[PDB]
């Protein structure tokens, strides 16, 4: 047991990512959340991680 807690919110976004690059993101976020001090990777954490690694997507209006 050396993995963080992953929520359906974060995984729902990760499920939109091809299986061969899922590990690239998931492992990176695992290290990211630990770095910031978050045991549970949520949608917010994944969001911050994504922006940190490369948040080039533009969808600021979700509502």
């Amino acid at each position: 047991m050396g993995e963080l807690s992953w929520t359906a919110e974060a995984e729902k976004m990760l499920g939109k990512v091809p299986f061969f690059v899922r590990k690239k993101v998931r492992k990176n976020t695992d290290n990211y959340a630990r770095e910031i001090g978050e045991p549970v990777v949520t949608a917010d954490v994944f969001r911050k991680a994504k922006e940190h690694l490369g948040g080039l997507e533009h969808h600021h209006h979700h509502h």
